[PDB]
């Protein structure tokens, strides 16, 4: 869901 990169 979140763009953790």
């Amino acid at each position: 869901s979140y763009v953790k990169a």
